[PDB]
């Protein structure tokens, strides 16, 4: 559904039986979630932001529901201050930017 | 126009006479450009992001032509890895996120 950007474009996700809200972020290549618990195996990874770079856990083939849209992707979990859905998943849910 | 998120949504801006490319960014509350010379007056501000806080300088009332459209607003200049057009300006160009 169309959102304007007068306010932060925030949605509910369900991941891992947990309900979260996350920011739809066209600038973010990758989806990055704060610390929460996920089952399984993961690889260490670093990503950059402004500020600097953080070190995250790289889980993949994770099912997320974002609004009513399912999508399976790579998720990075670590010290971001806000959960971010980025392009690897906004592409799966079909989001566009219009101006 | 309409951007699919398979590529980074980069766009051409003209600011202060200069021609830059910049990221259209729904998750970013403000616009922050890399260092460049702007005339006039500014004051120091700090912003956060993933993995830290940079100190930035704030110019208000800068004209920016973004794609083709003119908008005027505050632009923060500072050590970002990339020019980022955030919601303060995206609202002025009419951008909508649309799934
Ligand atoms: O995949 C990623 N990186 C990779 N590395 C290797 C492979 S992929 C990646 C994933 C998510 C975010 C980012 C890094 N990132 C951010 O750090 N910011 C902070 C930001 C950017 C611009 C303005 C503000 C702002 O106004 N902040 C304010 N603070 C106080 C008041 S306003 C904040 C937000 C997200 C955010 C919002 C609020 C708080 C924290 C973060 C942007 O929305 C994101 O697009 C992006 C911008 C960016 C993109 C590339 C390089 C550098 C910066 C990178």
């Amino acid at each position: 559904p169309q959102v304007t950007l007068w306010q932060r474009p925030l949605v509910t996700i369900k991941i891992g039986g947990q309900l979260k809200e996350a920011l739809l972020d066209t600038g973010a290549d990758d989806t990055v979630l704060e610390e929460m618990s996920l089952p399984g195996r993961w690889k260490p990874k670093m990503i950059g932001g402004i500020g600097g770079f953080i070190k995250v856990r790289q889980y993949d083939q994770i099912l997320i529901e974002i609004c009513g849209h399912k999508a399976i992707g790579t998720v990075l979990v670590g010290p971001t201050p806000v959960n971010i859905i980025g392009r690897n998943l906004l592409t799966q849910i079909g989001a566009t930017l219009n101006f």
